[PDB]
């Protein structure tokens, strides 16, 4: 299952891409800023067989809990309403974010005990970093 690892309270570092990523969803420039700026923290916690990643800042929170393997709907911080999915590959969290014919993927992974996210849109690729706190 998801190694235990991914378990606590994650605090954003490093952040390159984003904006990009942001226009190749939608999102507008003064949300963008907003964005840009945001430092987030993200908890990661599990009960059972179903995992929650809860993220907070300033600007937005958002929370999913889910089983891997299994759809279900999602509201994004930018208020997309998406069939979104989490599955394990080499023990990487990927995430699948699905709405109106689009498709972003945010993969996570451990990388020498540091967070690394990986966001993909439209060959568009962000890389964000957290230390674990
Ligand atoms: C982080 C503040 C949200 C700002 C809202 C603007 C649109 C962003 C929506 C997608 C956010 C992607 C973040 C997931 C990757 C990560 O966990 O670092």
């Amino acid at each position: 299952g998801m190694s235990n690892k991914f378990l606590g309270t994650w605090k954003l570092v490093s952040s390159e891409n984003f904006d990009d990523y942001m226009q190749a969803l939608g999102v507008g420039l003064a949300t963008r800023k907003l964005g840009n700026l945001a430092k987030p923290t993200v908890i990661i916690s599990k009960k059972g067989d179903i995992i929650t990643i809860r993220t907070e800042s300033t600007f937005k929170n958002t929370e999913i809990s889910f089983k891997l393997g299994q759809e279900f709907e999602e509201t994004t911080a930018d208020n997309r309403k998406t069939k979104s999915i989490v599955t394990l590959q080499r023990g990487s969290l990927n995430q699948v974010q699905r709405w109106d014919g689009k498709e972003t993927t945010i993969k996570r992974k451990l990388v020498n005990g540091k967070m690394v996210a990986e966001c993909k849109m439209k060959g568009v690729v962000c890389t964000r970093i957290y230390e674990k706190v």
